[PDB]
């Protein structure tokens, strides 16, 4: 069962060397590729199980079973007494260029997938191309190279979260010690938002020269797949040409939704508009309870907005609800308020945006409580946070034959691999994964790998740890507890939680019994944890760890056996006691 | 193998309840037990591999091998009939205090392991007594019920830490756009003082309750062992009375030591006399190089002290010394001078300390470097942090036959156990064991349940992961690089590192490339880690998690395998790809 993988990987590689760590010519050749700056895959068979099987099976293609042997895109150009021929005679250069195809491997979207992707299969000796281009919100927002996370998703929301946190710091610092006057501290949201932008600016130039360094292809443009091999292209002037590849990694991301209601697109805003909004939104309604809604209600209203969440039924629907829920309590406990079991109607203009002033306009929000009830208030702006759709209507012409799911999702099958056998998908378009960063980055350089270097390993989507940035973090690893108690049954379900304070909170005068954890475990299998999670501070610090513990499998025992470092408010795992069937309170003292 | 158990458990144990899950008068046992506010272990011997072989075995002493059977101290009281007569009567509550002792457990030393080992204790109905004392300082300093960690230790130091980072914060703010002017922020010490003593007087005051609400018999007394049941215990008015126990644990912990110079002990203060200190100590010197002084250098330097630390000769000996040399270049880029390779040789009194006006007073520092070059300098405060000593008795222990090594420390065996046979020893005094709180509480805890619920589990002392609270963190799990590199070779060696900047750094304007991680791992073992070490923000609560990882044997491929959490500094523990063999550099950029 080798060959299978041999024809697959020999005919889709750019540049390979099938080479051994004890081969002296092996070395030769490898020193003379690097000195040219041809960048190549190496398939050592001497550190592989099947090393033998593959060097009789190589027979097919070269006619030979001795290595070293170079491969480019399914041709044997030869041993390494030919290929050092070719490098004294300076064809050896133009020979490892030679495609049917301009590029090996186009990436349409030059996000976080495909960034990585693309930087990956560059090392591998790929012909690389990535497409990017940034369409517009209504208001007519864009950006630079980098994806939703860069330039309007994980990094400016968690640095505005920082600016959040900071307000407490202040608050902590006079009891603490410290002779300052918090209650005589303002914040300024055109310098925040300078910083922000300014560190986005450079990683913007940052993606740019990372592709350039790697001698990767970037164009600023709209990628749409006329065929299989085909991509056409339509730059910033509506130039329309067709660029050629081998291998096509959609990795075009969502956009935000907007409610089917008038006012949405004209008079409100998304996540997109607000980490460079130039002006302070102001008395704010944000509609929409997903963990882009809270994290930025909560940081506005640290940095003395006011602030307002409409939900439609729940807080973090698909998380663990009694977290959602401890969450949501932090929230309106610390200034935010909650209009609950309400959806808008209308968006009325009352103001129109100054720009010249640098003020917000006003708004008129109409909605409806379920049981019938009116909603009517003013609010300076109204931020939509109800979802996140793919639109490959712009991208993928319906006539190419990638099936699309009910959702406007690419179904792929393990290895990202869509319906079509050179095209695949990875990051938020890949139909049922997890719509994260680093799910997207490991999904795209292990794809390259599969694709250029002969790899097999695929990603694992399972146990993917997680952090909201709400005021108080809310970091998760594996099944909420209800998912746990529907899975394996409530008999089968043991949960062991206790409060905590950071001893941080204790001069600063903070809650007791606000911070909490749980391990939602498995009798049946040695109480196996199942679920970890966790609201307090540095959340995403405190659960990162133990998602590589979860990975391996592990039971509560290992927890207990580990000792904790002290003091710390990630210690509290180690010493868990208290179960929910006990009925015990996790009150701590 | 399994009766020998069974002999050890019942004898020892104070009350013990042989069950069943599926028991109904097993169930009726328990349910009167715990309206009569009995406290017991209980053993479910259709939870045990060992069941069958258990119920048989039990017949040696209760003459029957049903269940339920209830024991105290080492008598069979009955099976349900005879446990429910004894209850509607009210002769129950008289028949599990009756014991040979005053005490199943006497604890001497009311500290972390002390007070986690006596309530456990009391948790499966041991008649239990903690006694602490706290011999005051050279200067007078004293203070509650707690130990060394609570009132001297890590509750005060990561508190005056916290005090210290806010200035950052202060620093980062301004940035984020918030509108104060760090310049015109000072910091009072005293305020300070005074919130850490008072969350200490609610730790000390949390403990002596949760000893009372367990039906622990706390002693503010000075503790003696004068033979293996016998404890000599003398109180705050010099009443020297005795009480007996059936199991001793000596947890007495450690003080600070001084050096043998002239004007240490007079002139100068430890880490016992810091953390009440009623005056800043201003211009100070930190003879020492342990975690403690330079964790104490870097929080003073941070509360605008002009601070100096003697270093005879590297900084945290026993550490990996990358790791030692990066966090002491961050505090020498942040405002704490070094003197290398330099010792002490006299404390001479220039100024006696302003009681008055509560500012400290001043002392000349005579020294030398290791190549014999002279060192003088004023200070207002010297602060020894050159070790920590057991004060155990030194003939007594003798006496009473508990064998103590060349440092003082008790030598025990892997379940706590000195060489006399009833006597146990638990935290720093504990010979060879990593010198940490939840060391000392783990021990203690998992003692009490041997010695008084029938548990086998031992305490795992190997890869206990700890933090360095400089200003800069440094975490770590498991062994130096330069340790594994020793034991392995070099061959068989792979490290695993990269810089990094926490995104909190980046609008802030710190620095690029000083935060640091690696992995220390061992080839032939498919990449063991061996290792885990990290210098950047909240270190301990980074590391903690992966702890766990190497305890269950975590390689390599089971970092890469897991998806990191963006954005934070542990996720780029997920992702690391260059080795120190391939001479790469560890710095990076977006
Ligand atoms: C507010 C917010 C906060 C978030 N916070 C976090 C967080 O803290 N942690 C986390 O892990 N994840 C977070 N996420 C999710 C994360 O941003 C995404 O999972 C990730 O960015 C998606 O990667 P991707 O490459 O699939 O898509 P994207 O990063 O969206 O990249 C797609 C790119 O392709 C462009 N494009 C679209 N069509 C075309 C075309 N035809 N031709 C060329 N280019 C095209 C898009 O405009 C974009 O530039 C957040 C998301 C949001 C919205
Ligand atoms: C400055 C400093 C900072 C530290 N920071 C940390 C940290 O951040 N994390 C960490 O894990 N560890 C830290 N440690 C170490 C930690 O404090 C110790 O490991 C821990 O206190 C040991 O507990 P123990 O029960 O062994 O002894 P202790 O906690 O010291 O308890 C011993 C107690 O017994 C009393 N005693 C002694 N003899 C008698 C007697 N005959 N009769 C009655 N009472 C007696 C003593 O007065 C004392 O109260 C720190 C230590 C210091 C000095
Ligand atoms: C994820 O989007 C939703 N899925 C649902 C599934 C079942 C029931 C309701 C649901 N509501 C939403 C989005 C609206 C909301 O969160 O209230
Ligand atoms: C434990 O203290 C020491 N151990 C050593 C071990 C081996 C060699 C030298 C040593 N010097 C000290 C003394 C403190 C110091 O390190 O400066
Ligand atoms: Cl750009
Ligand atoms: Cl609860
Ligand atoms: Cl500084
Ligand atoms: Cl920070
Ligand atoms: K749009
Ligand atoms: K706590
Ligand atoms: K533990
Ligand atoms: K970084």
């Amino acid at each position: 069962g080798t060959s299978q993988w041999l024809r697959k990987t020999v005919d889709s590689a750019a540049v390979i060397l099938f080479s051994k760590t004890t081969c002296p010519y092996c070395k030769k050749v490898k020193d003379v590729l690097a000195e040219a700056k041809i960048k190549h895959a190496t398939i050592e068979l001497d550190q592989l199980s099947n090393g033998s099987a593959i060097q009789k099976c190589l027979a097919s293609f070269s006619k030979i079973e001795t290595v070293p042997q170079m491969f480019v895109r399914g041709k044997f150009i030869g041993d390494s007494q030919t290929v050092l021929k070719y490098y004294s005679n300076d064809e050896l250069a133009g020979i490892v260029n030679e495609s049917k195809y301009d590029y090996d491997l186009i990436v349409i979207g030059g996000g976080s997938g495909g960034l990585a992707a693309g930087k990956e299969a560059a090392k591998y000796g790929a012909k690389t191309a990535v497409l990017d281009y940034v369409e517009p919100t209504p208001i007519g927002t864009t950006w630079g190279l980098g994806g939703t996370c860069v330039n309007v998703g994980c990094i400016p929301k968690k640095l505005m979260h920082q600016a959040g946190l900071l307000s407490h710091a202040l608050e902590d610092a006079e009891h603490f010690g410290w002779s300052l006057d918090r209650s005589k501290i303002s914040h300024n949201w055109s310098t925040m938002v300078e910083g922000v932008q300014s560190h986005i600016g450079s990683l913007n130039w940052g993606y740019k020269v990372a592709l350039r360094d790697n001698q990767v292809t970037y164009l600023n443009a709209k990628g749409r797949l006329i065929s299989p091999h085909e991509v056409q292209i339509t730059d910033k002037n509506q130039k329309v040409s067709t660029i050629t590849g081998n291998k096509i990694i959609l990795a075009t991301g969502e956009r935000p939704k907007y409610p089917e209601i008038p006012g949405a697109v004209e008079y409100g805003i998304t996540s997109d508009d607000l980490f460079s909004l130039p002006y302070f939104p102001g008395k704010t309604l944000v509609i929409g309870a997903s963990y882009v809604a809270l994290e930025c209600a909560g940081f506005l209203a640290s940095l003395g907005g006011d602030v307002t969440v409409m939900v439609r039924s729940i807080l973090l629907r698909g998380f663990d609800q009694q977290m959602a829920e401890k969450v949501g309590d932090y929230m309106e406990n610390h200034g935010v308020k909650f209009a609950k079991l309400c959806v808008p109607d209308e968006i009325k203009q009352l103001k129109v945006v100054d720009t010249e002033n640098n003020k917000p306009g006003l708004l008129l929000v109409k909605g409806h409580y379920t049981d019938g009830k009116k909603f009517e208030e003013e609010f300076e702006t109204v931020i939509f946070a109800v979802g996140r759709e793919p639109q490959l209507s712009k991208v993928l012409c319906e006539t190419v034959g990638v099936k699309l799911d009910k959702n406007g999702r690419v179904v792929c099958t393990d290895d990202e691999q869509t319906t079509v056998s050179n095209v695949y998908a990875i990051g938020d378009i890949n139909a049922g994964k997890p719509q994260l960063t680093p799910v997207a980055i490991q999904a795209g350089r292990y794809l390259a790998r599969r694709l250029f270097a002969g790899a097999t390993e695929l990603t694992d989507y399972s146990n993917v740890a997680t952090t909201v940035f709400t005021p108080l973090e809310y970091g998760a690893c594996g099944l909420s507890e209800e998912d746990a108690i529907e899975k394996y049954g409530d008999k089968d379900i043991e949960v062991y939680h206790s409060n905590f304070k950071p001893l941080e909170w204790t001069v600063a005068h903070r809650e007791d019994n606000v911070c909490y954890m749980k391990l939602v475990c498995r009798k049946s299998d040695n109480m196996r944890v199942l679920g970890l999670h966790v609201l307090g501070p540095n959340a995403g610090e405190i659960t990162q760890g133990y998602a590589v513990a979860i990975k391996m499998g592990a039971t509560k025992a290992d927890f207990d056996r580990t000792i904790g470092i002290h003091p710390t408010c990630s210690e509290t795992f180690t010493t868990l006691h208290v179960t929910k069937k006990s009925g015990v309170s996790p009150i701590v003292s």
